[PDB]
C-alpha cells in the first residue's frame, strides 16, 4: 500500500487549495488543537513538574499571573503542591514554592541558571550597554563589589544628614506639603514617596551636582527613562514608537550627564569620597585587569538607581498606607523618636538610627506584607533535577521563585495578612546570616538560603542595596513621624496591590490626609 501515501500529497495539494477563510480558520484550529493535545500528553510525564493548563498557546497563563501573581500561585500549589510550571509569553516557568524553592534557585550553580539571560531583554534596554546583565555574570559580582564599596558604615554616617535635608526641602518647597504655609493637606502618596526617593537617593548616592539638576528640566528625562522600565521589555524590548525612542534618549541624555560629571572631576583631578561616582572613579577595575568605561561606569550608575528608585518608593509608600489606619503604631514609633532623639533636641545621626527597632520593624513587616518584586527568575542553562522527586527542569525552562509569596503563608508568618510590627520584637534586624558565609565576589553572605524571609533575596544574585535602602527608608520615615500625623479620608483603607507593573505599587489613587505635629514649626533656609 503505497497507495496511501500518493493519498497524502494529494491531500496536502487539496490542503493549499481550501479558501482563504478555512485557510485562516485552520491556521488557527491547528495550533489550537495541537496545544491541548501536547498538554494531555506532556501530563502523563513523571520526570516533569505538573503544568498548569491553559487555552491560547504562546500566551499561556500571563494574563492570570500578571494581574494576580499570589493568586495565581496559591490555586496551583492547592491543586499541584509547591512545583510546577505554567506556559508564559511563550516561555514555561518553572514555579517552586517555599523556602525550599528559595533554596532551589537562589543557590543553583552558576552553570545551571542565568540571571543575564532572564533579564537583559527587561533591563539592558533601559539602562544601557555593558553592565549588569549585559554582561557575564563575574562582572556583575564585581560590579557589585563596587557599588559596595560605597555602601559603607561611613558612608551612610554621612549620608544620614544629606537625606534627612532633603526630606525637609521637600516638606517645605513640595506642594503636596508646605509646612510652613500649610498645617494639613492631602497627598497621592504614589506622587509623594517617587519625589522624596529620587531627590534623597540622588543627593546621596549621586552627589550634589546630580541633585541639582532634578531642579531643571532634566528630570523630564528621568520620566522618559522610568517609563521605560516595563514588563513589555520582555515581548517588545524595541519598537519604532515613541515610548521607545524617549526611553533611549533620555538613557543617552541621562549617561551623557553622569559621563560629563566624570570626565570633568578627573580633568580637575577632583575625585574625593563624596559620592558613589567618587567611588567607582577611584575603583572600577576588574580582576583581570580590563577597567570600566565611562559609558558603563554611567549606565551601572542608571540601573542601580533605577532599580533602587523602584524597591524603596514602593516599600514607603507602603509604610505610609498601613501607618495611615494605624494611628497606635504612629504613636508608637513616635514615643521611641522621642525616647531616642532627646525629645527631638539630639540630631538624627546613623548610629541613632539603629537604636529605633520599632521603626527597623515597621520597615521589616512592610517588607513581609508587600515585598517589592513577587518574582525573580533566572533561564536554566543545564537540566536539573529536583532532589528528592523524579522532577528534572530541561535546560531552555525558567526557574521562577517568589519569597513575597511564602511572606504571606500564615504557616510561617502567623496572621500573615495582618500588618503587626510586634512580630519581629526580639529581631528587628534588616535580615540574618544565620550560620555559614560564602563569598561570591562582592562580600560574605549567608551560605544558606532557606529563610522564609528574603526580602532582599540570597545566593550570588543578592540584594546589595539593603543597608542604603533601610538607612534611606529609615531617615525618611523617621523625620514623617515626628513631623507629621496622617490619616484615610472617610471610608478610605489601605488600596489592594498592583502587580502588572512587577514592582507591586499600590493601585491609585492612594491618598492620604496629613497635618502638622506642631503647626508652628518651620522649616529655614531659602525658597
Ligand atoms: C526595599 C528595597 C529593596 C528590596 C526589597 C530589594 C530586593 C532585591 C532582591 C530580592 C534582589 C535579588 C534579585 C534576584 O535574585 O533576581 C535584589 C538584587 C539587587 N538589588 Fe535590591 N532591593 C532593594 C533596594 C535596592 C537598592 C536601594 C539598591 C541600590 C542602591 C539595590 C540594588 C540591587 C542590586 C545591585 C542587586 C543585585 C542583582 C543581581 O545580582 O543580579 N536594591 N534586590
Ligand atoms: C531586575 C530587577 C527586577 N525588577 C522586577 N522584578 C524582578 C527583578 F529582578 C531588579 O532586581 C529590581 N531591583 C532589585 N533591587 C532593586 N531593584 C534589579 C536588580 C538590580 C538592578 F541594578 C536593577 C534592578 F532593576
Amino acid at each position: 500500500v503505497g497507495e496511501a501515501l500518493e493519498y497524502v500529497n494529494i491531500g496536502l495539494s487539496h490542503f493549499l487549495a481550501l479558501p482563504l477563510a478555512q485557510r485562516i480558520s485552520l491556521i488557527i484550529i491547528i495550533p489550537f488543537i495541537y496545544n491541548i493535545v501536547w498538554q494531555l500528553l506532556y501530563s502523563l510525564r513523571k520526570d516533569r513538574p505538573p503544568l498548569v493548563f491553559y487555552w491560547i498557546p504562546w500566551v499561556g497563563s500571563a494574563v492570570v499571573y500578571g494581574m494576580k501573581p499570589y493568586e495565581f500561585f496559591e490555586e496551583c500549589q492547592k491543586k499541584y503542591g509547591d512545583i510546577f510550571s505554567f506556559v508564559l509569553l511563550g516561555r514555561v516557568m518553572t514555579v517552586y514554592l517555599g523556602p525550599k524553592g528559595h533554596e532551589f534557585v537562589f543557590n543553583a550553580k552558576l552553570a545551571d541558571v542565568s540571571a543575564e539571560a532572564a533579564y537583559a531583554h527587561l533591563t539592558t534596554p533601559v539602562f544601557g550597554k555593558g553592565v549588569i546583565y549585559d554582561c557575564p555574570n563575574s562582572r556583575l559580582m564585581e560590579q557589585k563589589k563596587f557599588v559596595k564599596g560605597a555602601l559603607t558604615k561611613e558612608a551612610f554616617k554621612s549620608y544620614v544628614p544629606l537625606i534627612a535635608e532633603e526630606v525637609y526641602k521637600y516638606f517645605r518647597d513640595s506642594k503636596n506639603f508646605r509646612l510652613n504655609e500649610r498645617t494639613t493637606g492631602t497627598i497621592d502618596v504614589m506622587v509623594t514617596q517617587p519625589e522624596m526617593t529620587i531627590f534623597t537617593a540622588s543627593r546621596s548616592l549621586l552627589g550634589k551636582e546630580m541633585r541639582a539638576k532634578l531642579d531643571t528640566d532634566f528630570a523630564y528625562l528621568y520620566s522618559d527613562l522610568d517609563k521605560g522600565f516595563t514588563p513589555i521589555n520582555f515581548v517588545f524590548p524595541n519598537l519604532p514608537l515613541e515610548h521607545y525612542r524617549k526611553r533611549d534618549h533620555a538613557q543617552k541624555a541621562i549617561s551623557g550627564t553622569y559621563m560629563s560629571l566624570i570626565k570633568e572631576r578627573r580633568k580637575n583631578n577632583d575625585i574625593q569620597d563624596r559620592d558613589l561616582i567618587d567611588s567607582l572613579m577611584k575603583n572600577s577595575t576588574y580582576k583581570d585587569g580590563v577597567k570600566m568605561t565611562d559609558q558603563e561606569i554611567a549606565n551601572l550608575l542608571i540601573g542601580v538607581l533605577m532599580g533602587g528608585q523602584h524597591t524603596s518608593a514602593a516599600t514607603s509608600a507602603w509604610i505610609l498606607l498601613h501607618l495611615a489606619e494605624r494611628p497606635d503604631v504612629q504613636q508608637e514609633l513616635y514615643e521611641e523618636q522621642m525616647r531616642v532623639l532627646d525629645g527631638g533636641k539630639k540630631e538624627l545621626t546613623y548610629d541613632l538610627l539603629q537604636e529605633m527597632p520599632l521603626l527597623n520593624q515597621t520597615i521589616k513587616e512592610t517588607l513581609r506584607m508587600h515585598h517589592p518584586l513577587h518574582s525573580l527568575f533566572r533561564k536554566v542553562m543545564k537540566d536539573m533535577h529536583v532532589p528528592n522527586t523524579s522532577y528534572v527542569i530541561p535546560a531552555g525552562y525558567h526557574v521562577l521563585v517568589s519569597p513575597g509569596y511564602t511572606h504571606l503563608r500564615d504557616e510561617y508568618f502567623p496572621n500573615a495578612h495582618q500588618f503587626n510590627i510586634h512580630r519581629w520584637n526580639n529581631d528587628s534586624a534588616s535580615s540574618y546570616s544565620v550560620g555559614e558565609e560564602v563569598d561570591y565576589g562582592f562580600g560574605a553572605i549567608s551560605k544558606g538560603v532557606s529563610s522564609p524571609y528574603l526580602p532582599f533575596g540570597g545566593g550570588r544574585h543578592r540584594c546589595t542595596g539593603e543597608h542604603f535602602a533601610y538607612c534611606q527608608l529609615g531617615v525618611l520615615m523617621s523625620i514623617f513621624i515626628r513631623t507629621l500625623k496622617w490619616h484615610y479620608p472617610e471610608g478610605k483603607t489601605v488600596p489592594p496591590p498592583d502587580f502588572t507593573s512587577m514592582v507591586t505599587l499600590p493601585t491609585g489613587p492612594a491618598k492620604i490626609i496629613w497635618e502638622k505635629r506642631n503647626p508652628e514649626q518651620k522649616i529655614g533656609g531659602r525658597h
